[PDB]
């Protein structure tokens, strides 16, 4: 019952990527989409759901004002974490390869000088 | 005359970040904000603009059917790299703290079959 969490800051942008641990390595095909669940893209720290949702909430609060935040989530467990973090609703979860998927941005606002 | 190129792929996302080398470790103030051009976020392979443009071109073609490519460039030389790669028009370049800045999201091509 493990999800892999990968957080990497590159320039302006922080990517928070989650993959159900058991999906790693697998090849998915569904509706004309071929997807290899590769180590370089999908690896991360294996944690429990509750623990990933905590860390994901924490990363967003820390970053959302300075950096673009991209959330990518692949897998049923990974997408429930994004839901439990309050980042999406169960009905805005999509699919990819016949597996739940979410791909979201938190884009930054112009800054408020009197703010 | 050198630009830092930092490329990292995670989840559905490849970030290509470019920064003028002489900007690394500086602080930029704009409308009450403080941008720290910090080593963890900005710290790439140091290269000559023409070589950076070539690598940027190649990574964009590499991921065109597979990932979203997010580009962030900070500095005069870095933005000129984005222009010289054919990725942005000179007039599209923004600025951030009196320093040129561009952010771009290049989503993958819609899927197609070949006979």
């Amino acid at each position: 019952a493990r999800v892999l969490l990968n957080i990497h800051g590159t320039g302006d942008t922080v990517v928070l990527a989650l993959c159900d641990e058991d999906l790693l390595g697998v090849e998915l095909k569904y509706k004309g989409r071929t997807l290899h669940i590769s180590e370089p893209f999908y690896s991360g720290k294996s944690m429990e759901p509750d623990r990933a949702a905590k860390k994901i909430r924490e990363a967003v609060q820390e970053y959302e004002d300075e950096k673009t935040v991209a959330i990518n989530a692949l897998g049923e467990l990974a997408c429930s974490v994004v839901v439990d973090a309050g980042l999406a609703r169960e009905d805005e979860i999509g699919e990819l390869g016949g597996v739940p998927h979410v791909q979201m941005y938190i884009l930054p606002r112009e800054p408020f000088l009197e703010g």
